[PDB]
């Protein structure tokens, strides 16, 4: 038993982590085949990061203005090209450690592992959710731009995130690996703020099921509710509407436990209106919403 | 900015996991140099599990009863020996991915990263603290025995935990990498109970400083206390006595914050007596203790 925020093993990402230096800006790049992906702000000087002309600053850069470094191996930079808000540095060496990979764009609600990295050195891995407002609540320090988020399914790494910047509120923002930002953010120094956040109801329901599957059942009650009666309580406490597809998605989990989706809603609704009265669920005093239904199933096979 | 439970990059350990099968039991082994380490109860079998005699069981075993598999390469067993609660299988192949490693017995309150494996294939990685009663609160299912737990320091993997079993209360237990169980536990399927847990005081303070570094400061005050005066309140709330050594350990986090350790003790005695009163600390409604002082420094370097 047990249930922990768990991240995929990072070994396959670790051998793609490299370090990129243009002038005195240093960050991390991703090394796939003979291309190295890095935030395009590595080309910006600390005096040019307010409203920068990226198309203009890149041309000036020659290849030798880019220092790429995988561990202590130097990589020749043979070409440079703009991939939206990221940069594709062509190198002379294909990464001998390139994993089977794909780039996918996640939707809000979905989760992924993050491999915190600094100066091309990975430092730690942990599990994040793409919030409804397209930020993520991670732990990135200065120079961690270029750390990536990935899901690993069987053997194929799906890269879904590349960290770019911190919002003035402490949350983080980045692009997919095709260089397109998540949400309404730009890679300039403006007064961007995260949209107002909301809780991801399906993930809480999923995690409630994970609690039941592990023998935490004190919150279960005899009431039941209509989707719409629930969703109006959901609106009140800043929670996303639950849709029929969510209820479909919660199907498998509802059958492994034999607790109707709408019966669990009745528990969640009680918990939002009255609180937990000093109890905890799966070790937490708060409702956790960064576990997808698929994530619950990984640690709780039906068997 | 940001602060989240963070596992070490697991890539150096992934390369050591193998699957070990004896008879009809399968679980994970640790392939270092020319030896595979796994739990000794792989040689257990149905006939007797409440009082298996392991000398008798091992004596009924030859080298070719142990099947070792590393990816898609079968290792052949050259010799087998028993060391406390752990098996060492000599294989004909040295692991060409063996990291720089050491075997350490962690002390109660210390933390390590677990790399859950099933069938010698890693599955995920997360942070875990050896509870003062020598159990860990992990996420483990049948067949994950042999999953190890480690710290990483300058590319040296300090192995500290190997998973063996789950107690009736749902917490887990295992040996160090020398086969000696953390705690008063035996590797029998008999009902065994851990002592009463306690909260790890010095870890909690280390969390509180991590909250201050991240801008949650609402719990501070100007009061102060004594080690002796504070340790009284710790006893009432089932906290571990705090020692001068803990105060010295927190030294580096006190400098980074400007809050003397005993001023932070005053802060924490206030939290125990009057609850968090609806607020949260680093997005938690409870006091966390699975964060070592060093673990905070790691995620929040100062200068």
């Amino acid at each position: 038993s047990g249930f922990r925020k768990m991240a995929f093993p990072s070994g396959k990402v670790e051998g793609c982590m490299v370090q990129v230096t243009c002038g005195t800006t240093t960050l991390n790049g991703l090394w796939l085949d003979d291309v190295v992906y890095c935030p395009r702000h590595v080309i910006c000087t600390s005096e040019d990061m307010l409203n920068p002309n990226y198309e203009d600053l890149l041309i000036r850069k020659s290849n030798h203005n880019f220092l790429v470094q995988a561990g202590n191996v130097q990589l020749r930079v043979i070409g440079h090209s703009m991939q939206n808000c990221v940069l594709k540095l062509k190198v002379d060496t294909a990464n001998p450690k390139t994993p089977k990979y794909k780039f996918v764009r996640i939707q809000p609600g979905q989760t992924f592992s993050v491999l915190a990295c600094y100066n091309g050195s990975p430092s730690g891995v942990y599990q994040c959710a793409m919030r409804p407002n397209f930020t993520i609540k991670g732990s990135f320090l200065n120079g961690s731009a270029g750390s990536v988020g990935f899901n690993i399914d069987y053997d194929c790494v799906s890269f879904c995130y590349m960290h770019h910047m911190e919002l003035p509120t402490g949350v983080h923002a980045g692009t997919d690996l095709e260089g397109n930002f998540y949400g309404p953010f730009v890679d300039r120094q403006t007064a961007q703020a995260a949209g107002t956040d909301t809780t991801i109801t399906v993930n809480v329901l999923a995690w409630l099921y994970a609690a039941v599957i592990n023998g935490d059942r004190w919150f279960l009650n005899r009431f039941t509710t209509t989707l719409n009666d629930f969703n109006l309580v959901a609106m009140k406490y800043n929670y996303e509407p639950l849709t029929q597809d969510h209820v479909d998605i919660l199907g498998p989990l509802s059958a492994q436990t034999g607790i109707a989706v709408l019966d669990m809603c009745a528990s969640l609704k009680e918990l939002l209106q009255n609180g937990m009265n000093g109890r905890t669920i799966l070790g937490s005093a708060l409702l956790e919403d960064e576990f997808t239904p698929f994530d619950v199933v990984r640690q709780c096979p039906h068997t």
